[PDB]
């Protein structure tokens, strides 16, 4: 038995989108953002349990929402994203999961077939991840001047991001804070696979990002 | 002091999304990819003219879809995006706009607010192009090793891309070839606007874009 096990990070504060609310407890179609990920894992065969990781003030409005045998846990998340991946994986440690995957509750239009060819390309390499090959011109300002970025090989990464427990663990014993997780799990010289996404992965982050996300929710369900 | 011109460009053979159908000319919910830009051209109040550039084997599928005095013409694109844009500049000598806005056909879900809103901008400086913070980790790939990006002040660059007339025409006046027209732009000393932008500007580039290319059109 190799227990696949998924993390929903919804413990961020979305300070970028400019609301009161955090951007993954906001409603559209009659649903908080962060439950139309949550049910793309509790569909899949893939995935054996589900942590929920939030802030402890988040906690009954999770729990009023979520009833469902493969939750094993609502769990404190950090100050951070990488300390909201921690927080998860001493919670998991009581169950010794073979595989891990972390999801941004943010990116809320997760399809079933990502979730099963993240956690299989994970089983051959140890890590990987949803990646989107970049489609447009890239750039950095400097002190308003505009440069204008190489794009050959460039890609977004997404999540799903997926380990085995043991190799995301051991890269996060000593701290350290990260924007995702194969980051540091490359640090231990661990090849990173990457698994070709789409664009509906993309992440709820600005205010602008909320008519695009009304749009695919019409449809979802 | 006034006319603006849209440039929709429709010669590119969309090589990357492995059709033998260029993704411009490919039908979601009933109509060609480029017709939903070219009705928000149309219905827009600050575009006085519309020039499509498209390859010449595809003329008469534009023409059939064309309904309306505001299109000026169509014209014969080149091999690159920035040959196909040169060539509607030559075409436009003729009608003198003050600004023009140029406008990747495959990007089919421009809204008004971001036709006026980069036409405006654009005036301040004479460039000024639709943009969007990243809000990704960013990565690059070296032979089965990748890199993590430095992600500060990092913006993908999209179309509509608004200039004075004249700029442009300077801009692209010895040739060249670039990914958009705001880098030979500002390599004449200009600065860029940036416009914020949104996600339905992403521009169908992979098989993978069609699905949400469907699911977009079915609300338009
Ligand atoms: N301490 C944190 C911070 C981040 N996240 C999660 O990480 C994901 C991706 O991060 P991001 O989009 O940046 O979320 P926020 O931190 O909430 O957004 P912002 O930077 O605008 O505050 C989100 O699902 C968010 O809830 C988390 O679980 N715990
Ligand atoms: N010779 C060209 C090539 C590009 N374009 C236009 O530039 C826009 C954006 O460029 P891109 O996505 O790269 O289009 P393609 O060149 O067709 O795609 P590919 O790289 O796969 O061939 C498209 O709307 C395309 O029609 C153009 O008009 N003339
Ligand atoms: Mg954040
Ligand atoms: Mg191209």
């Amino acid at each position: 038995h190799h227990m696949n096990v998924a993390i929903l990070l919804a413990a961020g504060k979305g300070e970028r989108m400019s609301e009161n609310v955090p951007k993954q407890f906001l409603e559209i179609e009659g649903r908080m953002l962060f439950e139309y990920p949550l049910s793309t894992f509790l569909k899949s065969e893939a995935i054996d349990g589900v942590v929920i990781v939030t802030r402890r003030e988040w906690f009954e409005v999770v729990e009023k929402r979520v009833f469902h045998e493969k939750v094993l846990g609502i769990v404190e998340g950090g100050d951070t994203r990488s300390q909201s991946v921690r927080s998860a994986l001493e919670f998991l440690e009581k169950f010794s999961p073979s595989y891990v995957l972390v999801h941004d509750s943010a990116r809320p239009f997760l399809r079933k077939k990502h979730v099963s060819e993240v956690l299989r390309r994970a089983r051959e390499t140890g890590a990987a991840t949803l990646a989107l090959k970049n489609s447009d011109a890239l750039v950095r300002v400097e002190n308003d001047r505009i440069e204008y970025i190489p794009r050959k090989g460039v890609y977004r990464i997404l999540t799903p991001q997926a380990f085995s427990y043991e190799i995301l663990k051991k890269a996060h014993e000593n701290g350290g804070e990260w924007a995702d997780d194969t980051e540091p799990v490359q640090k231990l010289g661990v090849k990173i696979a990457l698994v070709e996404g789409d664009p509906l992965c993309f992440k709820v982050t600005f205010k602008e990002d909320l008519e695009l996300a009304r749009i695919i929710a019409r449809e979802w369900e």
